[PDB]
């Protein structure tokens, strides 16, 4: 289920934060122009970038200390909060963190490995209305 899918990810944090985070950035090209530094590389290329490792193990890190501290794939207000004040998320919208979970979700079913995609789905409903809440656009 959902907290066994937070233990594969976490197990092999580095992986999993690389692939569904360059999943997110290939079926949503225009997401890649947040990240500056990332512009015109291949999914190769970043894998030895070590700006690129750095920023996608913090995001998966916290987003599992998120999905963590959920109770049945609800996020607490706290940790949205936190997501909508970090000055590095001031430009974004609610369907910027959509877009990464339809990715996320969508990468969880082609995956062999098993994952409850459905509560990742509705995590990430959960997530976007938080971050509504708490004021996100
Ligand atoms: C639950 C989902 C998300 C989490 C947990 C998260 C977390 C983080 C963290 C921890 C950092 C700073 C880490 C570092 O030092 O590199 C960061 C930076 C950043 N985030 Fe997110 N993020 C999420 C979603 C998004 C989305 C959907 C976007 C845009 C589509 C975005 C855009 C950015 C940008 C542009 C930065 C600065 C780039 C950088 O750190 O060099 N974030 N985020
Ligand atoms: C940040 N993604």
């Amino acid at each position: 289920g959902f907290k066994q899918d937070i233990a594969t990810i976490r197990g092999d944090l580095r992986t999993y934060a690389q692939d569904i985070f360059l999943a997110f950035l290939n079926k949503y090209p225009d997401e890649r122009r947040y990240f500056k530094n990332y512009v015109g590389k291949s999914d190769q290329e970043l894998k030895s970038m070590a700006k690129f490792g750095d920023h996608t193990e913090k995001v998966f890190n916290l987003m599992m200390e998120v999905a963590d501290r959920a109770t049945d794939c609800v996020p607490l207000a706290s940790d949205a909060n936190t997501l909508v004040q970090m000055k590095q998320h001031s430009s974004l919208t609610t369907g910027n963190f959509e877009k990464l979970f339809v990715a996320l979700v969508e990468y969880m079913r082609a995956s062999g490995q098993s994952f409850d995609s459905q509560s990742w789905d509705r995590f990430g409903k959960n997530l976007v209305s938080a971050l509504s809440s708490a004021g996100m656009k």
